[PDB]
DNA sequence: TTAAATAGGGAAGATAAGCAAAGGGTTGACGAAAGCCCTTTGTCCC
């Protein structure tokens, strides 16, 4: 149910970020991911 | 071209009825990340 979800991800160049600049401009291709910032109601981008 | 001295107490402020219907509220322009092909320029090999 989870898996193969992660197979799909992974077979294409996706990332996971919490913090990113591309919010600011499209063309923008910056991520980076904060490890100390995961918690219980903590809200991640793909 | 004046010195002082005060300016009311009481009562009381109405009620009923009703405030409409119909129609419409615009279009056009503001994408990134690639795949392939061709051409040109430049480098290297044969």
């Amino acid at each position: 149910m989870i898996k193969e979800m992660i197979e799909d991800f992974i077979s294409k160049g996706g990332l996971i970020f919490t913090h990113s600049g591309r919010y600011t401009n499209t063309n923008n291709s910056c991520f980076i991911f904060n490890k100390n910032d995961i918690g219980v109601d903590t809200k991640v981008d793909m």
